[PDB]
């Protein structure tokens, strides 16, 4: 009651079960109240990695670098380690498969000056694009906490970012991850591997009939083996909190 | 090859559930249709709640609905469907098929503009004869499964004459089911006021590299079988390997 952030260390049981470490942050939009298993880690800023595809998508769409969610981004012919990257993509499949090369091309066309202005307008993380214009979210200066992800996501949900309503609608479509008669999840995965420590991200929100629960989680990810725990652990927390059955 | 093919093997899914109806599929990439029954595929019925798709579009385009957040206050009349007896926005009104909300939309739209819009949409028989607030339940309007797919394909491609925004919002409102394999945007219907009593499910399956449009209706003598609209459609999508 009235508390801004409440710590619930019982969620650590979900991390410990999988011999892992991290944070889940929830925000109840109706009550304007946050919950986390770790207040400190909740506010620790990391590389966004592929969670950066949300603001990158928005900026690309607003500037006309991406025409719409149907525009085809031709594979450059370089065979990369992730099979799904080695084919043509539109914004939907690029987001779904986390296709870095497509987004690196977006970033180059956006350019450092306009990328910087946009991240300042978005109040995104530390607003620092230092490093390579086409890799800064992977190994440059930009850093964002789970609680800063939620602030940015809430603005996207309410179409309050200083880009077009259309841009915001298309990205929220592109974020669609799961839906049934109980809930809808719009979300984006990330895996930061270029700079220690290696972490997994899942950020987004749960739409219910009468409420929205924003979430941002990150966890230590020494190998790709555990990538599935990003979603599995978040769902164990959403279930415990009765947000999803 | 052929624009339309009959696949009578799907009748086994209707037989299995002691039911009678049609499933119509359209492969958008191949521009080819498939159905278990070409005759029934082209029989026109009352749209009932499948009309909530064009109604939503017209309401949004004319500013009768501001956005998918605008709250439509319950009028205080207790109706038979529990979920109708509460406040709604466009998302929840579509999800729970809340007729009274849509009846109010229709009254604000009015006969003249509703008629012009259905003509522009080439929607079914374009006939709004009866009450402006109930014509899709017991008035003149009729649409076949094959005509549902024509209309849906225009909505998918933002080719209806209404604003792109209108089309985007309704497609959001249609969202039914999503996972790593597919997305379903769809609308249920149950026509009971004129025989024959039928269940509808119309919409599409979005895959990575294709869209499958679908329109199914089936005889629905009682509400007991409403679950078969989705179950029978899914038996067909799985047989055709469209969803795992
Ligand atoms: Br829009
Ligand atoms: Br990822
Ligand atoms: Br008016
Ligand atoms: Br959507
Ligand atoms: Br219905």
């Amino acid at each position: 009651q009235g508390k801004e952030w409440q710590e619930n260390k019982s969620w650590n049981a979900h991390f410990t079960e999988h011999k892992s470490q991290g944070v889940v942050v929830l925000w109840n939009e109706n009550k304007q109240q946050g919950f986390t298993n770790n207040l400190k880690r909740a506010n620790q800023a990391f590389l966004p990695a592929s969670t950066f595809k949300i603001p990158n998508s928005l900026i690309a769409l607003d500037l006309g670098v991406v025409k719409d969610e149907h525009q085809v981004f031709k594979w450059d012919g370089q065979t990369r380690d992730i099979a799904t990257w080695n084919r043509d993509h539109n914004l939907i499949t690029a987001m779904k498969y986390s296709v870095v090369p497509v987004y690196q091309e977006f970033a180059r066309q956006i350019g450092e000056a306009r990328m910087s202005k946009m991240l300042h307008a978005f109040d995104y993380g530390n607003e620092d694009i230092s490093g390579n214009v086409d890799s800064f979210w992977l190994d440059g200066g930009i850093r964002i906490s789970a609680t800063e992800q939620i602030s940015f996501l809430r603005k996207l949900y309410h179409n309050k970012l200083h880009v077009s309503e259309r841009s915001q609608r298309i990205v929220k479509q592109a974020m669609l991850t799961e839906a049934n008669g109980d809930y809808i999840i719009r979300a984006k995965t990330g895996y930061s591997t270029r700079i220690e420590p290696k972490i997994g991200w899942w950020v987004g929100w749960v739409e219910l009939d009468d409420n929205v629960w924003f979430f941002a989680m990150n966890m230590d990810m020494p190998t790709s083996d555990g990538l599935g725990l990003r979603q599995a652990i978040t769902k164990e927390v959403l279930k415990q909190e009765k947000i999803i059955p």
